[PDB]
């Protein structure tokens, strides 16, 4: 399975510039702005524009058994890039 990294950009206030990748099967990027933005109004965190320019594909690489679970139940899976630590 193919992981399609979709670096994405949301810009909260004060809080701090959310820069997480989005790992999914889906190869649309307009999904990958959807499903980050579904992502955000489930956390709380949904006071973000999400443009062309916010989302990014990096690349598609190899993937751990982790991450095949998470995309083939969930559909996506968010990992917190920055703002980690």
């Amino acid at each position: 399975m193919q992981i399609h990294v979709y670096d994405t950009y949301v810009k909260a206030k004060d809080g701090h510039v959310m820069h997480f990748d989005v790992f999914t099967d889906v190869r649309d990027d307009k999904k990958a702005i959807e499903f980050a933005k579904q992502w955000l109004s489930s956390i709380g965190e949904e006071g973000a524009t999400v443009t062309s320019e916010e989302c990014r594909f990096c690349h598609s690489e190899k993937a751990p058994d982790e991450v095949i679970e998470a995309i083939k139940q969930n559909g996506y899976f968010i990992y917190k890039m920055e703002g980690c630590n």
